[PDB]
């Protein structure tokens, strides 16, 4: 076993600390919220004293078959289980009833009353284990009946998708928009809890060898892919109103390109850091559809794999793109000419998240004889970083134009960092409002010509690497195989 | 065991080779070229007819004798093509500075030219200098006069070092050899040219991008280049008194690495434009000043291990002798303007080490003093290595402001490759004569300051660091110790 060491700040033990989970019986808070909570005690990040409530519909019991169900870790820290459940109460009632939500705040100032400590005016976290129908509604709710006493804060957490195109996405901002401000809510785009994700920043302005390097002077093209073997699996009805783009490109993958692209805040506040999130963003042109190439996922040939159109759940004549590269113009002085490439295949060759930098050519005095420096990033399935250089050829050699390609290789849930984050009032890895609006901007266009059928993804085999247009689309925008 | 395969040109196989290796009962000799031609000839770089003559002064009656007790003992990798090999070596024996002595050379080397497979006859010659410096001179003029090649073949010299001990003796020794052999003759060895780090400088810097855009004064705040020995003279101190620790390693070894790290991109990979950068940058950098300087000399090693410097016999008392010395050099020009080079060069410290570290500046924002100065640094010995030293966020539930330093880190003799580079004509991994002038102008004046005695060794215990001042030295120079 081990010991529990408080790593809280002082400022945090102040005052009583409510997190209550609505929708605690549905799949995400189990298997999600409550498991990273868990692992934020053990590790010493909640305050002492913090009081846990569980919110549904539908109770010592239930706290030991359905939650620990999805713990993990239980090999080596089992013996915090039941110190923590200590802190964890349920609430029965409805999601969108100012009159549940008074009681609940009488039951959680029952718990607050019983901190030990002078102060009672506890702060609330509220996090929406809910679906994206009930937030504007348990938002009302919350304000209305449920408001913290004076001098404790109140924050929201909620998750995406907010929508599935600009128009969406802004109805239910501004449905939230009258109940809380900025400061108050904390959209999660769970990519934003990566360690390598939040490593981007340290990487690109602690280093000068990476700051003297990061701009169109030396880059010649920027690509961000994720890759999956799997397909649908069954569950094509649900993925066939989403796509490829809106799952992982339009929302994670543009995540981490504003984060590769920004400018350098002046300091590491958070809002400065949004800022230039948001600045970035504002410079990329709406993506047209001769930027873009989709695909769709047939048999895999071997039998493992069936097609998506296969999946009976599918209507049949889907034109939904299980596969997509595209390619981004960044309209600003750092970045003008350069190529980015959002690639997102399902189905494919390997299971791969990961950044890749190409270098320009050293054109003199090695020409032919060396090859474009690359930086990569990779964050599944295995997490690296390193740079691939032109070296000499090992040994005794005719000419100094012998070389080759070697490397300099560099030697916790997304859901812990971002909840931690939240509850010491950190917005800097949560999606503000406005960046909302302009991601959405960039690909909405593109999204609205694709619903249209305007285009038509290209077959592949699954477990290809998609199809063949793509790698020529790549090749032709500024990459070199 | 292993089949020889031959890597040799078919240009390569079309005349006679020799190599006549003059001073082959020496130390060098025996403990270095030798042994690389046996490993360039089971690496078959050697044409398959070569021949091998040694020359010496001392006579050896029964040559076996003389090629399998003294020659083979160092040896390595052994061991199923010794035999063969010594069969391509041969004995002759004669004074360094005779014309007639080299009449029999060219005599007995004709016959070895004569017994080729193949109708040519007028053999290439290559001829290494493995004497004492006093001996350069006269063995060049005796070969140009009595052991010069048949028409078709060429004659290329090889000279070791040390070339002269000062800017003035240096000049002389290539005036006395002019006469002799023009400088796409003379093959002169600095070895650290021979290292397989050290020729990976060129490709490393103008390969890549990467390094390319950072190798400047823009985004470098301090170069060092060190040189770490844990052994002594080794009661051998008597031949190091007149030497000294910066005519040892550093106006030739560290100062050649110095040139190809600082070094502008040459137009072309031609071995003279090569030399022509390297020759360029040093002209950038004044001579060094007995302020720019920090000097030691090692003594007992406070355990007994190892005895002092002045403990040998061998050594003159009162003896000013550098064993350990920091410099400071700058290098006026655009790309290195305000950038300190640091030379360390030490026997006697606390390990074995050789290595450059290129120590980059900070960025300021938006971290602060959670970020420190990156640095490259590329080590030779012990162990060769290649790593960046870069700020990432330290692993784990964190503030951003949790750091962590990490690394990252790249995945033949000397004698050797330049011996085969000789042999095929390169001459970019040798000094060429305007090269040396200039680097001895850089340490010169100090160089007489010091044999004057204006400037007095530190004493340091043996196995340490080196002095103290040393330490304060480079970091008045801009070094953060990390
Ligand atoms: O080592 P490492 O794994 O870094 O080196 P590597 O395997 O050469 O990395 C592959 C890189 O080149 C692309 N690529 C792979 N096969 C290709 C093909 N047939 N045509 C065009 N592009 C291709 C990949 O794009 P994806 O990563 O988008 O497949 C990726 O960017
Ligand atoms: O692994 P790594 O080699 O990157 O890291 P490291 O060994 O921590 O860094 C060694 C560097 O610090 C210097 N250094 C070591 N001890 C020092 C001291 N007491 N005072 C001042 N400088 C000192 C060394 O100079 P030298 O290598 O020139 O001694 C070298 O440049």
């Amino acid at each position: 076993c081990e010991r529990i060491v408080s790593k809280v700040s002082e400022e945090q033990k102040r005052r009583p600390l409510t997190v209550v989970v609505l929708g605690a019986s549905g799949d995400l808070a189990k298997k999600k919220t409550f498991p990273a909570l868990f692992q934020l005690y053990c590790d010493g990040l909640l305050p002492p004293q913090i009081n846990i409530v569980g919110y549904a519909r539908t109770v010592e019991k239930w706290k030991h078959e359905t939650l620990t169900k999805y713990f993990s870790r239980l090999h080596e820290r089992s013996c915090h289980v039941e110190p923590f459940l200590k802190h964890v109460t349920y609430f029965t009632g409805s999601y969108d009833k100012k009159e549940d939500f008074q009681r609940l705040d009488e039951h959680v100032s029952k718990l607050e009353d019983a901190f030990d400590g002078e102060e009672k005016a506890g702060d609330r976290l509220f996090y929406l284990a809910l679906p994206p129908s009930a937030f504007a509604g348990a938002c009302g709710s919350i304000r209305a009946g449920a408001m913290p006493r004076e001098g404790g804060w109140i924050r929201v957490i909620i998750e995406k998708p907010f929508g599935h195109d600009t128009e969406s996405s802004a109805e239910l901002s501004k449905a939230i928009e009258p109940f809380f401000d900025e400061s108050q809510i904390y959209r999660i785009d769970h990519y934003l809890g990566k360690e390598m994700v939040q490593n981007i920043i340290t990487t690109r302005f602690a280093n000068r060898i990476f700051s003297a390097l990061w701009n169109s002077n030396n880059i010649a093209c920027v690509q961000i892919t994720f890759k999956e073997t799997i397909g649908t699996e069954g569950r094509g009805g649900y993925f066939d109103s989403i796509g490829i783009i809106r799952d992982v490109m339009q929302n994670h993958l543009t995540q981490i390109l504003a984060l590769l692209a920004m400018e350098k805040p002046n300091s590491l506040d958070a809002e400065r850091i949004r800022d230039e999130k948001v600045s970035l963003l504002k410079c990329i042109a709406p993506i047209g559809k001769d930027d873009c190439v989709l695909g769709q996922y047939t048999a895999s040939a071997d039998g493992s794999i069936p097609g998506y159109l296969e999946d009976e759940t599918v209507p049949k004549g889907s034109t939904c793109p299980t596969f997509a590269v595209l390619r981004l113009h960044i309209n600003n002085d750092r970045w003008a000419g350069v190529p980015f490439i959002l690639k997102a295949g399902k189905a494919v060759e390997q299971k791969y998240v990961a950044i890749r930098i190409q270098f320009k050519d050293e054109i003199r005095p090695y020409g032919d004889a060396a090859q474009r420096n690359e930086l990569v990033i990779r964050a599944q399935p295995s997490e690296a970083m390193y740079m691939k250089i032109t070296t000499k050829m090992p040994g005794l050699n005719e000419d100094l134009r012998e070389t080759h390609q070697t490397e300099l290789d560099l030697t916790p849930d997304a859901y812990e960092s971002l909840i931690s984050d939240a509850l010491r009032g950190n917005s800097t890895n949560f999606v503000r409002k406005d960046e909302l609006d302009v991601a959405w901007r960039i690909f909405t266009p593109l999204l609205h010509q694709i619903d249209k059928g305007e285009v038509k993804p290209i077959p592949y085999q699954a477990g290809t690497r998609g199809p063949k247009e793509a790698d020529d689309f790549i090749l032709n925008s500024g990459f070199k195989f």
